[PDB]
């Protein structure tokens, strides 16, 4: 009935699709979402609109998706809540934006173990 | 001795600078580290060198470099190593440490379920 769309920069090395694919299997193992699905905004597939059609097709009508970006910026404010069309999503079909990584004190954590290498 | 330098994407946008720079207080008030400076690549200051000399200009000769990106690419593996002339400033006496981006690491995926819940 809701699906997770993670969202990711894409890259044109490997990188960040990897880093998507390994969040969405990570998240997939917790079993909390039904249905799980990843989209990239540049260079890779799938696509964020290919992704949240996956959604759909798969029986969702509430589409959750979370910007896997550091900041807010163009990307999240603008290209992103445009490929949504939030500014080909049937009535009975509501996509929810959510809010990117920010200044989270897990990160301060991560960031404290990459300074020790670790 | 030792300096830890945040080093993040920055942007036209105000949101990336800020983000740094809640960072890298938030790190200052852990105290571990006895310098602290954040750097940005693009259209922002502190410049990554600006940043780097900040920190050797207060007695620091290991300079602690984290990228604060998720991922690898060009950013990470390129145009940061250049800037910190890792590839291809820095007197002697120093050393620059080009530590690992963040990575797909649990504690994100705990963010990201947050996220997702509007939490």
């Amino acid at each position: 009935m809701e699906a997770l769309v993670l969202v990711g920069h894409g890259s044109r090395l490997p990188y960040s699709k990897e880093l998507l694919v390994k969040l969405a299997e990570k998240v997939k193992e917790r079993n909390l979402f039904p249905i799980v699905e990843i989209g990239l905004m540049e260079f890779s597939e799938p696509t964020i609109p290919q992704a949240v059609k996956k959604a759909i097709e798969q029986g969702a009508k509430r589409i959750i998706v979370v910007p896997v970006f550091l900041a807010h910026g163009i990307h999240t404010t603008r290209d992103i809540p445009r490929l949504l069309g939030l500014i080909e999503i049937p009535e009975d079909v509501e996509i929810i934006y959510r809010e990117p990584i920010g200044a989270d004190d897990r990160i301060v954590d991560i960031i404290i173990d990459r300074a020790f290498g670790r």
